[PDB]
Order: structure tokens, then sequence, then C-alpha cells
């Protein structure tokens, strides 16, 4: 079929550009990197999950690398969070379920994202969450042997406290922590602290169990009980994802199905 390989760059998404196929009108996201990127491509070629952004391929045109990635028309989870409010609890629960399915998948194949935040959580046209941007991602398990991490990666409000206080740390609890900060942001519409350090007053209040303060007073006791188990300073005592899957709020029926058309009589 002639022209099937031509894509028009129609708009800047974030550089990330929206590409449309000349013939089929299929939309893809094209990440343009004008020369860490070789690691992003390698990690992307391993990924295949409904809650992880699809990788279609790559092309090197001199100093510029073009990455063909899934287009998610719903945009960023970030823009579904109302400041100081958040979002309805059933929506947050569904996005957290889909976040866990994605993270279970990544950890299962020995990959840690290292930068889970709402900006990197994208939504398709049906509002299905997809983990995106594997630029900071790395291999923490290979040939069934775990590699402890030591590089400081991520975004300060979402990083686990061990990443700031320890020389080495396990990868999986770091991603679990960041998922709990994402859950906080979805239910309160605010970030609890600038960084999880004892010098940060809000972080000290959380360790002092002062849940009568913001953001915790905006959060119902069932999801807050889950946050009490995720945002545990000791990474060895922190809840694991198999046990997040057994939490009472995680399994609480809250969300109705997708609206489906219906008539009467
Ligand atoms: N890395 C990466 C990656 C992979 N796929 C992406 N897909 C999109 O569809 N991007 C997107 C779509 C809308 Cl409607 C709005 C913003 C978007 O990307 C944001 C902007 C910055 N990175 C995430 C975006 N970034």
């Amino acid at each position: 079929v002639p022209f099937v390989e031509d894509w028009d760059l129609v708009q800047t998404l974030g550089e990330v550009q929206l590409a449309v196929n000349r013939v089929t009108e299929e939309a893809v996201a094209v990440k343009i990197v004008d020369m860490n990127i070789k690691k992003e491509i390698c990690i992307n070629k391993m990924l295949n999950h409904e809650n992880v952004v699809k990788f279609y391929g790559h092309r090197r045109e001199g100093n510029i690398q073009y990455l063909f990635l899934e287009y998610c028309s719903g945009g960023e989870l970030f823009d579904r969070i109302e400041p100081d409010i958040g979002m309805p609890e059933p929506d947050a629960q569904r996005f957290f379920h889909q976040l866990m399915a994605g993270v279970v998948y990544l950890h299962g194949i020995g990959i840690t994202h290292r930068d889970i935040k709402p900006e990197n959580l994208l939504l398709d046209e049906r509002d299905n969450l997809k983990i995106s941007d594997f630029g900071l991602a790395t291999v923490f398990r290979y040939n069934n042997r775990e590699r402890l991490l030591n590089k400081m990666c991520g975004t300060l409000p979402y990083v686990a406290p061990e990443l700031l206080k320890r020389r080495e740390f396990h990868a999986e609890p770091v991603d679990v922590w960041s998922c709990g900060i994402v859950l906080t942001a979805m239910l309160a519409g605010e970030l609890p602290w600038d960084q999880p350090s004892d010098s940060c007053q809000e972080y000290s209040d959380w360790k002092e169990k002062k849940t009568y303060l913001n953001p915790w007073k905006k959060i119902d006791s069932a999801p807050l009980a889950l946050l009490h188990k995720i945002l545990v300073e000791n990474p060895s005592a922190r809840i694991t994802i198999p046990d997040i899957k057994k939490d009472r709020w995680y399994n609480k029926p809250l969300k109705k199905g997708a609206k489906r058309p219906r008539v009467t009589s």
C-alpha cells in the first residue's frame, strides 16, 4: 500500500508529538530525542500490557531518535485531579486498580519505572490508565537475581524516604510508595509533603499520626487505612502489592460499569 509509512506531526503533546497516518488516520505518540535513550528503547521492546503504553518501534535519523508510542487521547491523570479536591473515590479506586495491574506487570518482568506520578499516568479514550515514560526505568531483577538500587531517581514529592537516607535500597517498595502518593493526590487534590524527610514538618506530622490535618482529613478512613500501610518509612515493613490486593478499601465495591445505552418499555 503506497504512503502507509507517512505520518503527519499534527500537534505538540509534551518533545512528544501527535502523529497521524496519511492513509489509515491511525494516531501514535512520537517522542523526539535530539542527542539513557538506548535503555528507554531496550526496556520499551520488553513491554506488552494493557496498563503500559505500547511501543511500536523506533527510527534513528542521524542525531535524532524517533520513538513510536501509544497515543492516549484522555491525556494525563494529572488533569483529572481537581486541586484541593481530587476526584470521586470510585474513579480513584479504578485508576489505582489499573495502576497496580501495570506495576505488578513491570515488577513481574524485573522492571522498575522509578518515576510514578500523575504526569506519567496516561488515559486512553475509555479512561484506561497506561504507565508511560521509561526514560528513568531500569532492570532490578535479572536471571532471577535482584539488584539493589543506589541511584537517586524520580521526583521529590513522590520518592520513598529510603532513597534519601540509605545508600542502597530495594526497587519494588520505592514504586509502591509513589503509587501511595498518587493515591493521596487523587483523593485529596494535594501532595502531602515536598519530600519524605524528618526536616519536612508535614512528613513528621504523618509519622506522628496527625491525620486530623490536611491532606489526610479529606480522605475516608477505608482508603486512609491503606495509605497508613503504603506510606511506612521502613521499606521492609511497607505493604507489598500482593497484600495491597487484599486490603479492604482496594476490594470495596464503589464503581459502576461504563455507561451503556438503554431504553424503557
Ligand atoms: N515517554 C513517553 C510517552 C508515551 N506516550 C505518550 N502518549 C500520549 O498520548 N501523550 C499525551 C497525550 C495527551 Cl492527550 C496529552 C499529553 C500527552 O503526553 C504527556 C505530555 C508529557 N508526557 C506525557 C506520551 N509520552
